[PDB]
């Protein structure tokens, strides 16, 4: 899980 | 790396910074397939000649359940039908429009002669009338575009659906090994955002701003919420930012790798890995994607920041062990003439305050030349920062090279052909311009409110003889 | 079995196909808006400084949510303007509207194509510009309205539309009725159509043969009643709509007196019971309530439709009468070595044109020297069924010398800058431009104006 800005 | 944007830009000059920044938000609409707008058929094509007709029009289209929306498009009630150019093909196309208001016919990208083939401010067509142009294009393939350029406004027949995607095929390309099966495994991706109000309408003029329009509701290619059905390993996605103003910070959701191998004016003259692309207002970017990892019934979504923009569901396919070559493309960069100057173009302002070279656009007014099959340095500035925009320079009837940034090496993926390069807040870029056909053409924002609002001059090219 | 108006009962708007009749709104009746005099920044007698400035508002028009308009000077329509014959003008225009426009002095005697401000002449948002004028033409009403070639249409409708009053010395000793907004108002006549939260749409209601709403609009209000404190009131009729003709009269059939008309006092007083004004045309009318008493309401009327009630109070006897003579035109000698210069408006929808062709920005059609008096015939080529189209031509005031090879109608004496041709008609004016430039003519339907309606003509000095 990774998020974008 | 976890201090650092994964983009080129400048992160504290990206759109979501703006003051009046619009989110984009998921729409409540149902998953359908992308619409993969089919391939304008010429009215008539030898080898050497290819006939089309190009017909401007107002009709609805399904976007929302319920009402239908009222759209313009090309051929069609909604962007338009891809039109596949040729190098070299002499080409005779038909224009003819049945809006209610008068429009342009801009080939974004398209080495034509100006203005009246160029298609931009100088080229009106009123309703119910027709016009004939003719050209062959000496260029390299490439993925162009369309859309109305009445000055103005551009901005306003871009929103009511005036774009549409235009290939141009050469023999280099077709010999390199690449999807090429359109509507299988290679597609347009033309990335816009809309705001629908009451009965899913669309009103540019409710939702107006001086600095760049954009809605919360992501459209793809004409299609809100879409899916493509992905059949063969390998795809290719021709990406095309056709917003207003909005940029796209594409990535999938996994960091799942993707290839550049061709930018607005040309292949890349190296093929460029990428797991994260940031394109500013009508820039283009042609992308192999590899879903050989993924099983059949995989679902991997294609992402603008946080938001989910277009779903790729994954069926069983033949593998795939091509491989591209380490060089796509032989860039024979001109030399610079030594008589001529550097240009200096000012990008400046924000909002009414917009200009270049410190005046607005005036459409009698010539406000640069230069001559034909020479080449030049073209610096040029955008000079508002603090709160900044990277602002997307275009110039009609060339492509340029990008030669620095700032004094720096450009991005990795601009050391090809492009027609429009961001230039971040407070930066000089250094373009190698040079024209090959005399006429008149302009250059701008790509901001279109910006050009609407009169960021835009015109340059005379001559032969001098 | 006959009309009582001069131009062709056939060619009236009410038997056009796409007809949009008026319908009197539910509206509460409340007083006419008069717009203010706008105040000069400065003024001596020689000079006059006004700073004019396109703007974006909000405006009452029915209940509930306020109307989104622009206006000059204000919200919707502007403040009246006042020039002086002889005086040095400097006006600032300054457009804080979200899209550019133009500041088109239409009957203004200026020099194009920039002072005239046409199609030539954009002001961008947040920009100003500054113009520098004498007029040396008769008192007269003029008018300001936005000219982007396109769309006047639209941004007339958004509401860029002011009076423009040009005073001078012989207007001045002549017996009117002359104090502005008491005895002598502005009667802006336009129709809108009204969509929910009371918003307008031009893009909706658009329509190539000329756009008309039925909700009738005088000055920027719905249902006006206006109060009669004199005996004789001046009215100048303005018709400031796209497309619709105003056919005016009142209840009992009072009669009115016409003075004047687009350029000029017209010779003579004319008498009416009926008068016909199609787009762009000025008439100033005076009134006389002598018969009437404290109490009594005289309605203005369009065909019969209601459109401004007169509420007559007490007033001190005015016992002046017009003089025979209003004005003395002198019409200057044609040119000998002229041809006669023919124009035919042609087209209906998307097939309007001028002499076969549409407006192109680049291309000047037409050339006559300065200081030169020409015959123009005009025609109106359309079949019938067709439009009454009103003629104009940019910085001039011209005669009209003849309709069909007749008389014109008797208001048409005077010096004119618009003129209605009826179907199959062909009017001979005499055109004289004193100032070299760049000059549009076209029709005044504002829809054909923007459908490209429209050439260009050139004058130079010899
Ligand atoms: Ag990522
Ligand atoms: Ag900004
Ligand atoms: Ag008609
Ligand atoms: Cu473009
Ligand atoms: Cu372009
Ligand atoms: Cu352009
Ligand atoms: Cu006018
Ligand atoms: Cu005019
Ligand atoms: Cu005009
Ligand atoms: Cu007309």
């Amino acid at each position: 899980s990774h998020h974008h800005h």
